[PDB]
């Protein structure tokens, strides 16, 4: 998604 919420899209990157 950006640099964190790629798999763990909790914050939505």
């Amino acid at each position: 998604c950006r640099r964190w919420q790629w798999r763990m899209k909790k914050l939505g990157c």
